[PDB]
This record gives C-alpha cells, sequence and structure tokens, in this order.
C-alpha cells in the first residue's frame, strides 16, 4: 500500500546525465525508470574489431540513474524476443534478494518490475548477474552501469559546506577479453553463444584485450570530447563492475573526491589519481582552472595509451599564466 | 621479569573464531596460543584438483587470534618431524625481528616460543617467511592467517558510538599457483618439494589458477554457508596475504569498514566493495536487513564465479518489503 | 612580471633527498631546479640482465624536489644531442596544459623553461609524456619521479600536532618488461628504438619481467641500505607512476600515512601495508623502536622475492624486550 507521487524519467545515454536536482525540497517518490537488454554485436576500436556486446539501453555502460535518498526506485527490465539469453538485474545500491537479481531473471520475451527504497548515498553500480559462470560473462560483456543516490540536501565537503557541481558525466569503463587466431588477430563471432568458449578461456586469464570508456577506443574524444568552462566545477562519476580502475585527470586534479563513491563518507582532497575499485564506481569533482586539452585516463599508461582507456575534456576561458607558463620555449642548448 | 596473569585459548578452524570478548574489564594479560605446522597434499576444486598445501593448524587460512590492546601474545610454534621444511612466523601486528620471523626459524622437529606485545589495534596478517624466493612459496601454498587485537573499549564508530557485533566470521582468501601439463590439465605432486620448480615459473606470471576462501572451491557454501538472522550485526574479517582483493557482500552493504583494517581509524560508511590490500586484513561490519541467501564474493567476477571466491550466507528472518519488492512478475512483454 | 626571490636547489641521486626545511618562515620563492635526460643501457638484475633505460638525471626514479605551498617551481629540462628521441615533462603537482607536457617536448639539442605554481600539497608524480604510445613506453622505461609540496607549517596529523620527520628517504618502484628470447633468456638491445618493438608487445600483457625499486634488484641493500637508529621518525616517499604497489616495513609499521600522498587529507594511523595507486605518491612515517633488519617491500611477496622489489632498513640501537621477546629459543620438540 505504498502511496507516494510518481515521477518518470527519461533516461539519456552516457556520458550524459538525465536532468536532475541536487538539494531538492521534493519528499520521498515512486521514480520510475525503464531498461531494455539488448544483445549486439559492435565495433570497439579505430581497427573495426568487433565484440559481441549485451547492454543496457543499448549503451555501455549502461545510463546512469539519479534518484534521493528516502525515494523508491521502480524499475521495468525489459528482455525482448530479439534476445537469445535470460538477464536480469543486481543493484548494489537495494538490499535484498542478491541486489534485486534473484528476482529480475527474465527470459526473451517478459519484462520484471522491481521496486528498491534507495536507502544509501553515493554512486553505485548495477548489473547483470544471471548465475553462475553467466555472472562474470555477461558483465563483461557490457551489461553494467551505475546509479547515483544523492543527499536531499545535496553533496558537501564534510565541513558544513555544500558542494554544488555545474554539470556531472558519468565515465563506464569497460574491460574487454576478445580472443585471438592463430596468426595473432582478433576474432569475430556470429553470436554471443557461439563467443562464450573462447571469451571464457580469455577470460580465465584475467588480462583484458581492450579497457574502454563509453564502449569504445576514442569514443569520448573528437566530437564527443568532454566539455567544461573555466570556472566551472564538474562531477566524473567513474564505474567498473569487474576490475580496478585509477582515474586521473592530466592537467587537472581531484578537488573532491569520494574514490570509494559513498556520501555518507567526506570527501578527500587534492587527489592526483584515485582508485575505483572493481565492482564500484566513485565520484571526483574538479574546478577548471585553465583552458584546453585535458586527458581523463586509468594511470596504467599501457592501458590508457594502448588499450584503450583514455577520454578528452576541451575546456574554454583564459589561461591563467600564475599558474603555468612557459618562461622560455625550447631552443637550442648553450 | 613479566609477571602477568596467562590465559590460554583454544584456537578453533576458520571461518569460526575462538570466544572472545569485545570490550573488557581485563587488564593485560599473556595469552598463550600454539601453532603447529601441517604440510599435506589436499583437493582445492568439485574436479579434484591437487594441490600442495602448507598450513598453521591444518588450515588455510590458519585460525584467528583474538588479544586486546596491550596484551602480551605468547605463541608456541611446533614444526613436527612429519613436515620435511623450515618454517617460521612474521606477525604483522608485532614490532621487530621482521614481525618475529628472525626468532622463530624452525627446522622439523623443533618448536619454539615467540612474545610480542600487542601495541596496535586492528586485524592483521600473519604468515611464514623462511627467507628469499621461499617467502611467496609458502604463502601461496596456504601459510598465513590473521591476528585481531581489539580495543580495551571494544570498536567505535569514530563519533563515540560503540560498535557490537553479535558475531565475527573469518574469510581468508587464498590465491592458488596450480601448473597444467601440455594438454591442459591441472598436474599433481608428491612433495611440495617436487612442486616448487613448476609453480615458482607459475607464480612469477603473477596469475592465479585458483582464489579461493578458506581453502576451497566451495568451501563456505552449502552445509558450511556462513549464517545469520535479519537484526543480527556481523563482523567480516577479510585478509590475503599476497594479492589484492575486492570484498562485497550481494544483496547488502558494508554498514562500517575498516579497509585497511586497523581500528584506531575510524570506520568508512555505507560501502558497495572495499578493498583489501594484498599482505593485509580488513575487516567490515553489516547488520542484516532481509533474509534469503547472499553470495560474498571478490568483486573480480571472473575470480569469484570461475576461479573459487565465493561464500554464501544464509539469513533467516522477515522480508522487508519496504526495502524491496516484486512489483510485478515475469511476465509477456505488452 | 613575477618578482620573487631565486633560489638554486642541487638535486641529489635517489633515494636522497636535497636539504630542505619543514616548517618556514620563508614566503614564496622562486624554485629553480635543472633536469637533464639521459638515455642508457643498464643492468638491472644480478644475472647481468641489460635494460633501456631512459632518465631524468640519470637515475631511475627521478630525484625528488622538495618546495612549499604557494612556491613557483622553475624547471630547466634538458635534452642533449647525445639522446635520440624527444621527451618532455608532465608534474601532476601543476594545473594546465597537461601538466606542462604540452610545454615542455623537445628535440635531442633543445632545453626548455617551465614554471608552475605549487597550489596543491603532498607528493606527486612526475613523468616524461611525449604524446600517444610513447607515453606509457618512456614512463616504464624509467622517466619518471616526484616532488614533494610542504605546508609551510610542515606536517601535521589532523589533531592540531606537528609531525616532524629526522629523515625521509624516496623509494621509487619501477615496473619493467624485458622480452624474452625462444629459450626463454632476457634479449639485450643495441639501442630504446630497437627495443621499442619487443618491448610494446609484452607492455600491452600488462605482466612485468622485473620490479625494482632505485633502478635495479637489491639496490636498497648491502652498502646502499637504508639506514635508522631507534628513535628516529623517518619519512618514506614511495611512487609508481604506472601500476600499483603494496608498502609493507617488515618489522614495522605504517605510524602516519597518507597513501593517496595528499597533505591536505589526515594521515590513516598505525598501518600494516598500504596502497600506492599507480600514477601516484604516497608518504609514510615510522619511528623504529626496535634494532636491526628490516625489509620494505611490496607486499605481493612474489614481486618483492622473486621479481626485486626489496629494499632492507639496517637500524642501530637498544632491543626492546618488553615489545619482543624470544621465550624459548629453537628446541627439540617434548
Ligand atoms: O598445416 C597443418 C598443421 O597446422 C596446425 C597448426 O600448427 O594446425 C592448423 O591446421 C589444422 C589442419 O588444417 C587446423 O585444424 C588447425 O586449426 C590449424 O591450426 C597443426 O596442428 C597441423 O599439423
Ligand atoms: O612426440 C614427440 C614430440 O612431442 C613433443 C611435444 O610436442 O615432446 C613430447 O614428447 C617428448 C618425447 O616423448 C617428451 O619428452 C615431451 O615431454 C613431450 O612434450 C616434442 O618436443 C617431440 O618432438
Ligand atoms: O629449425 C628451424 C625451425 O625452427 C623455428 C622455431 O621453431 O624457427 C627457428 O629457425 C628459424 C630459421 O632459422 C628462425 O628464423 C627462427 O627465428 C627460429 O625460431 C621454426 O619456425 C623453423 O621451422
Ligand atoms: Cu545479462
Ligand atoms: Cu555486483
Ligand atoms: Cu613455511
Ligand atoms: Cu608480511
Ligand atoms: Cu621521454
Ligand atoms: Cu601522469
Amino acid at each position: 500500500d505504498l502511496k507516494l507521487p510518481r515521477q518518470k524519467v527519461e533516461l539519456v545515454a552516457p556520458p550524459f546525465v538525465h536532468a536532475h536536482e541536487q538539494a531538492t525540497k521534493q519528499g520521498p517518490k515512486i521514480v520510475e525508470f525503464k531498461l531494455t537488454i539488448e544483445e549486439k554485436k559492435v565495433v570497439i576500436d579505430e581497427k573495426g574489431t568487433t565484440f559481441q556486446a549485451m547492454t543496457f539501453n543499448g549503451s555501455m555502460p549502461g545510463p546512469l540513474m539519479v534518484v534521493h535518498e528516502g525515494d523508491y526506485v521502480e524499475t521495468t527490465l525489459v528482455n525482448p524476443a530479439t534476445n537469445t539469453m535470460p538477464h536480469n538485474i543486481d543493484f548494489h545500491s537495494a538490499t535484498g534478494a542478491l541486489g534485486g537479481g534473484a528476482l529480475t531473471l527474465i527470459n526473451p520475451g517478459e519484462q520484471v518490475v522491481l521496486r528498491w527504497k534507495a536507502t544509501k548515498t553515493g554512486v553505485f553500480v548495477y548489473h547483470c548477474a544471471p548465475g553462475g559462470p553467466m555472472i562474470p560473462w555477461h558483465v563483461v560483456s557490457g551489461m553494467n552501469g551505475a546509479v547515483m543516490v544523492l543527499p536531499r540536501d545535496g553533496l558537501n565537503d564534510g565541513k558544513g559546506h555544500a558542494l554544488k557541481y555545474d554539470k556531472v558525466y558519468y565515465v563506464g569503463e569497460q574491460d574487454m577479453y576478445v580472443p585471438r587466431d592463430e596468426k595473432g588477430n582478433f576474432k569475430s563471432y556470429d553470436s554471443p553463444g557461439e563467443a562464450f568458449t573462447d571469451t571464457e578461456e580469455m577470460m580465465k586469464k584475467l588480462i583484458p584485450s581492450h579497457v574502454v570508456f563509453n564502449g569504445k577506443v576514442g569514443a569520448l574524444t573528437g566530437k564527443n570530447a568532454l566539455t567544461a568552462n573555466v570556472g566551472e566545477n564538474v562531477l566524473i562519476v567513474h564505474s567498473q563492475a569487474n576490475r580496478d580502475s585509477r582515474p586521473h585527470l592530466i592537467g587537472g586534479h581531484g578537488d573532491y573526491v569520494w574514490e570509494t563513491g559513498k556520501f555518507g563518507n567526506a570527501p578527500e582532497v587534492g587527489l592526483e589519481t584515485w582508485f575505483i575499485r572493481g565492482g564500484s564506481a566513485g565520484a571526483a569533482m574538479y574546478k577548471f582552472m585553465q583552458p584546453g586539452i585535458y586527458a581523463y585516463v586509468t594511470h596504467n599508461l599501457i592501458e590508457a595509451a594502448d588499450l584503450g582507456a583514455t577520454a578528452h575534456f576541451k575546456v574554454e576561458g583564459k589561461w591563467n599564466d600564475d599558474l603555468m607558463t612557459q618562461v622560455k620555449a625550447p631552443a637550442e642548448i648553450p
């Protein structure tokens, strides 16, 4: 007999986040979301390597869901008949039934509706988990995203001061396991089922072939670079459902970071690089001080430069010579 | 001339913990423990793979030792003549002599008695360390456990409030390196000595064949699942003497977590997944809110599902529909 | 028009650190440093394995630079014509232009002068980053070091009390990727360019052949052991520009640790093992209580004992039997 107001959310594809309030005068609501599973072959690199992806809402990562502490999150999970496998959903933000996984197993052609109370604040992973060896395989195939549960008074610095972001981006990092043939080329497969045996053999060796942001090498570069202006406070939510990551903003800092991702704890200040434990999401806020190109990377630089894990920010504004200056340009040695 | 009262402890096999007080009105005591080394071939998986184990007290992990700050811990380490190698013990809780290792090297047929003052609170690893390349080999063969040093006033939340657990479990995670033959089957050996060359070659490649809790795949499942009731506050001590781990309670949380494991620091609150640095123990407390099956995993899901690192909790009590409910069971899509 | 006093620093090779004040009554200064790049073939192990190194100032790690909050750091980077490749420098302590990398790219025969304002306190990595796949390759070839930015009032414990160290050491950990030939011996190369193809293939597999402190197996052992006396408070700065590490002082503790390395955050107390995220530096302070040999390791014990990552401390002073004692020496079992 839960008679609270209902609110529908129109999810948007990462790295963007659906519109939301930080601090709110709204009381608890039932917030309604819909996720539709899509299994699909996608291209993950600039060489044309293909991958058997499985996704929530067609994206890797799945979209970021944003609610406030004490809301009830009501998700309709849909598994169309065009898919081949059973799927479910496990929210790390939720309490009971394996995070919802034990209540959401659906075959192709079915849907289910789960409600959970958002009793814990922070950013949290959600992922598919349809039992046994299928659990890692569905997650590393792309079936993961995140939810953010905000305090109703918004974020704070642990010393009584509000922290308000001007914009938020969600960076979902994906470790992928694409097998190679005898001569050393990546293999292509006709279905997720056909990719399973070779993929699992590689998975158990624990070394990914690719580590990407937003589903593909270079996804968050060029036309699709992240953007900001000097003076803007940007929140970057970072998740990794299976493997550790160490985010770093090249040329910047984490001014306020929740590396374990949970807003009941004060943020740490002034970090160079932070650590996202596999199976979690974290968040870092930075106020841009300088214009120009920044790279956002995992600071295993082999992964960042060679395996795919680099995003860019393009930042507009005025250069600050007090903070940094080229005193003397490259010249011949005296 | 140390004339304090003596107290003997009867150690018990993991995941259980010998009986102890949290807050105590006892003053410092000399607490007496005995560990007897056993080298033994064991089965580590449901396929019948064997492993040359080396253990404290016949178990992997070694038993949890519990004392209070300011106690003196007096350990009799015994290396029976039925063993083949020298062994020792290094306590991360202890100060000096390589943690005791430099004072406890014993050949088969010898015993030694070490006393150390428990000046640092928290959970800490202990492990064998008999010099050079033998150090990693004895540890990854199973020669590690943990000790817990409690404040005399018990645990607190860093904000002045007591945190009392209703029960404690010790989960020791073991990375194992079992070599394979040409056709790809795991190899069996007649002695630890015979397993050494092949095992060391694999170890140096840094990828385990198995990652297990309590010594074997499935050790903490079925009849041997962990248990709780709705409303019980459970402390889970987690150690990993060689390699990082990222614990996660599927369907729950870490309500209070000391991921670096040291009680001089306030716990973090409301975590989804925490991080145990290789060479350390950590502790997490959770009050169960929902009945049913939970899985406790490292959230590298490949390790958890495919390499062995999953435990279960079976929890009794009343389902809470406010926290989670299946609004609509699986049905055909409209 | 920046008219502050100038101060030159004479850098010294790691693990030592150039002389500096902790708390200072000096105001902001322009502190002047010079780094000269050297590409050179070096021996990294006791078997005589060679490696194509690239370094700042001829050392791995590069020297520790020490300044105070609000200083301006003016670095002359020199790339002599005896080198073969372009190089640059990226300071994680700096704000803008990819940490300075976008302003410091120099060919063999050129130098550049960069100034940045030290607005963030802590220890921070610096490394070369000359674009694309070259970034990881130059870093894992040895082109990284660290800078320490002290509060002007020196270090504190977060509870109002000064923490003053008696001496500081800088331990730079390097993951190295040396390829093997068919029969399994490590390969030697005539130039960094010639080592590139084989080295990159190995790098992308993410498993190092060697993990060393101060450039070589055994660098910080024997005549070159670290030293202290009972009663001395020693700060150990640890960096790792590419890969995670888990420092541990065998027989000691981290009395005060900033594992994310940033002095705006209070240190954690009483750690056994701490965690240095790849792409960062951290710092730990310990007051020695016992004489004798200590080992300082990463507590992946395979890396420590088998791949090269062990340093020693030799500590003078009086043994404390209250803290630890051998109650009974090794004797035959009754
Ligand atoms: O040329 C035959 C020879 O090649 C190997 C690979 O070294 O196997 C290749 O050819 C087989 C027969 O065509 C294929 O089945 C196999 O997939 C392919 O690798 C050898 O095993 C074989 O003797
Ligand atoms: O059949 C001989 C042929 O097999 C190889 C493996 O490819 O070696 C196998 O046989 C050897 C002789 O019986 C064994 O010593 C060895 O352990 C086994 O792998 C080849 O090396 C050999 O030419
Ligand atoms: O002995 C020839 C035989 O050896 C292999 C390695 O198994 O190749 C070796 O010899 C080649 C010719 O000398 C070299 O080019 C190569 O580098 C070396 O590995 C086989 O490929 C070849 O059939
Ligand atoms: Cu799925
Ligand atoms: Cu999960
Ligand atoms: Cu041993
Ligand atoms: Cu140890
Ligand atoms: Cu360089
Ligand atoms: Cu960097």
